[PDB]
């Protein structure tokens, strides 16, 4: 047995602050025999969930000739928004691994991928304002009205901190168009858009 086990894991695992998550990976091997205790989910440097993502949990079972790796946890309300490279590293009974420590290191530095590699994305779960913002012209808000909109979005999303948005500044990170459509750009460059028509009226 020189054939390595193969992990099937989604390319992105997206989790939301203040919520639980649950995803699965699968492992197969020509031998159908595994070392479950040496099948882990980890960051590059050591067999650990990783700095900043200490809440990333996993558990492994065997179902027929495959492993199922449950990837789960509870995301703190104030963990950093952004993404991380993580790895499912599986071992077969013969000791073959899907990705070696050296391969993981090359992939990290070169920005290439190994089998079992996934991007862990921490997102904010945006909420549309509950209370309507009343404006004189819904197709052309005043600057005073756009600031009311920013305030409403901040009040409807109280766990969104200044350090969570672009440039760590609410004014740069939460931008309002002429019709009140609001883009929230997070510190990682990802964006959520709230269409003005869902909370703006005349
Ligand atoms: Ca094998």
């Amino acid at each position: 047995d020189t054939e390595r086990p193969v992990v099937n894991v989604p390319s992105e695992i997206t989790v939301y602050r203040g919520e639980s998550f649950e995803y699965f990976a699968t492992v197969t091997d020509n031998s159908n025999a595994f070392d479950l205790a040496k099948t882990v989910v980890r960051w590059l440097y050591s067999n650990q969930p990783g700095r900043g993502t200490e809440w990333l949990q996993y558990s492994v079972t065997q179902v027929g000739n495959q492993l199922k790796v449950r990837i789960f946890g509870n995301v703190p309300i104030d963990t950093t928004i952004g993404d991380y490279t993580r790895y499912v590293v599986a071992t077969d009974a013969a000791g073959n691994v899907n990705a070696t420590q050296t391969e993981m290191g090359n992939a990290a530095v070169d920005k290439t991928s190994v089998n079992g590699q996934f991007k862990l994305i921490i997102r904010f779960r945006i909420k549309t304002p509950e209370n309507t913002v009343f404006v004189n012209n819904p197709n052309q808000l005043t600057e005073v009205e756009k600031n009311l909109v920013r305030e409403a979005v901040k009040k409807s999303n109280p766990d969104l901190r200044a350090q969570d948005v672009l440039n760590s500044n609410y004014v740069t990170g939460i931008t309002v168009s002429n019709n009140g459509t609001t883009t929230i750009t997070y510190r990682d460059g990802r964006k959520d858009i709230i269409d003005g028509s869902k909370f703006i009226d005349t």
